[PDB]
């Protein structure tokens, strides 16, 4: 009998616990099951998402080895695979959310055979025991990344089954794949790295390595990632693995405080006056405010669906403290739009850059959209690209007065 490997959010043959665990034990068929609660989402995700499954069976196809794909309800076609390979067990790495935690859980029920699961690769695990809320405290812990797991050289024949669903994401996406990943790295680590500390600020997001898509979900080990850069070593690589930090730290928070999702980590901010309307927000949704930097993020994120984290944070605390518009709400919308959409990051990313809690930011901070755009966007080349309708960025006609939209949220929240 097989042994049956579960990949969830885990696309890759390379640094692979659940993969090296059954294989070790005998011969192995792959499994992807497409989960309603996972793709009813937007097309551009739920495209990425195919296609990366996609590129998961050519990459068993080429070792000779063989990736079921199944659609529908977990605790049903997980059990239903398991019938029909008479497999001996099910292996696949552990999931810390509220629903994977639910899901394994259904499906243990339904298992007539055990379902071994494996720990995640990570920098730091998020169930650590203490709980921080705080980022130098955390990253302190890290002592450097553990080496990765080896991929398999061939895999054992097996019987293939089930079809590849195909999307229109209705934009133009990256290429998928784990081997087009790990050509990513090496370019970035080659050429990028060295200069990352000095450029990791751009407001087009050339100095980072764009890889975000594949770690979502799973494509790039974490654990790999790091250890490359470490090899490498020097000031670029001591900042570059530190951003994979702020990726462990955000699921720990997530971890520890599940209520972070429904409020923010700092209690004196969970009746603030949010004020709901459905005008601005639209205004913000399509980059109508009139101001030159969110106006110009929005629109390449709503075309490309990726943007850079400068642009994020002020495309993201524009929406909250100037437009007062309520955080749930844009969160919501904002991760659906991203093709590296991951609810852990994007909320700590929100509670971060809207100084609602993540490590203790203070809300007295406040972007400046002309003199950011002009700090981190030389010949507003970027701008040129995303809004050529300004001819710098200076507010034209501006859905809110910049200088009272300021001065109204300091007042509101230094109350
Ligand atoms: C409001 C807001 C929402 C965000 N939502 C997401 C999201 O849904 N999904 C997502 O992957 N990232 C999110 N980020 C974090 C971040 O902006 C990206 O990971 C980054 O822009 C990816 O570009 P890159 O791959 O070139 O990053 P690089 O600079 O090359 O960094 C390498 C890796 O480190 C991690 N990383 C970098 N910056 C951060 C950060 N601030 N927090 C956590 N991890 C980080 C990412 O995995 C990234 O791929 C958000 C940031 C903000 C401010």
């Amino acid at each position: 009998g097989p042994l049956l490997v579960w990949h969830r959010g885990d696309l890759r043959l390379h640094d692979h616990p659940a993969l090296l665990e059954a294989l070790a034990r005998g011969p192995v068929v792959g499994l992807v099951v497409l989960d309603p609660n996972n793709l009813k989402t937007t097309p551009r995700r739920r495209a990425w998402f195919l296609e990366n499954v996609r590129a998961l069976r050519e990459a068993y196809r080429a070792r000779g080895g063989a990736l079921w794909v199944l659609e529908g309800l977990p605790w049903e076609k997980v059990p239903e695979a398991a019938r029909r390979l008479k497999a001996k067990a099910v292996y696949a790495l552990t999931s810390h959310t509220p629903y994977g935690r639910y899901r394994d859980g259904r499906v243990r029920e339904a298992l007539p055979v055990p379902l071994h699961l494996l720990p995640a690769p990570h920098l730091l695990p998020p169930d650590l025991p203490r709980a921080y809320r705080v980022y130098t405290p955390f990253s302190r812990l890290y002592r450097g990344a553990a080496p990765p797991l080896p991929p398999p050289e061939a895999l054992p024949k097996g019987p293939e089954e089930g079809e590849i669903p195909r999307e229109d994401p209705g934009l133009p996406l990256p290429e998928p794949g784990e081997e087009a990943a790990l050509a990513g790295l090496r370019a970035f680590l080659e050429a990028k790295l060295p200069r990352y500390a000095e450029e990791r600020d751009r407001l087009d997001g050339e100095g980072g390595s764009r890889l975000s898509p594949y770690f979502a979900l799973g494509v790039l080990s974490p654990r790999l990632a790091a250890w490359e850069a470490e090899r490498r070593g020097g000031e670029g690589a001591r900042k570059w693995v530190a951003e994979l930090l702020w990726r462990d730290f955000s699921y720990h928070l997530l971890y520890h405080f599940p209520w972070m999702a429904e409020r923010p980590l700092d209690p004196r901010f969970q009746a603030f006056p949010w004020q709901e309307d459905e005008a601005l927000f639209q205004a913000w949704y399509e980059g109508k405010t009139g101001v030159p930097l969110v106006d110009a993020a929005m629109r390449e994120l709503h075309a490309t669906g990726f943007l850079s984290n400068r642009a994020r944070m002020n495309a993201a605390q524009f929406a909250v403290k100037h437009l007062l518009l309520p955080w749930k709400r844009c969160e919501e919308a904002f991760r659906h739009l991203l093709l590296d959409g991951d609810r852990a990051v994007n909320l700590q990313g929100w509670q971060w850059a809207g100084g609602l809690g993540v490590d203790a930011a203070p809300y007295f901070r406040v972007f400046n959209p002309v003199l950011q755009g002009e700090r981190h966007d030389p010949e507003g080349r970027w701008l040129k690209r995303w809004a050529p309708e300004y001819p710098s960025y200076a507010p034209k006609d501006p859905v809110v007065d910049l200088e009272e939209a300021r001065r109204r949220y300091l007042r509101l929240a230094r109350d």
